[PDB]
């Protein structure tokens, strides 16, 4: 998780928009939570807006939508490379620290 190009770690909400700036559909990142610790945020450019996706914690596995579980983000993320599922976009390009 640490070596991932789109893993940003403790960066705030608005960093991350700043950051997925200029907008490109599937453009994206994660980061840490802060008001969540241990949680996760997925960042993800869709519409010229920047769509936010609080990553929860069931059962010890990761989900978005509570309908697909993932043991880790690296999962997680090909996953939504390969079909949106309950998010806007497909995850495209990571957005690189």
């Amino acid at each position: 998780l640490s070596l991932m190009p789109w893993f940003h770690g403790k960066i705030s909400g608005q960093e991350a928009v700043q950051q997925l700036q200029p907008p490109e559909d599937g453009l994206f990142l994660v980061r840490e939570s802060a008001r969540h610790p241990g949680d996760y945020v997925l960042c993800v450019s869709f519409g010229r807006d920047v769509i936010h996706y609080r990553v929860l914690h069931r059962d010890g596995h990761l989900t978005i939508d509570e309908a697909v579980f993932f043991c880790n983000l690296m999962d997680m993320v090909e996953h939504y490379s390969k079909d949106k599922g309950a998010i806007c976009t497909k995850l495209v390009r990571p957005k690189r620290k």
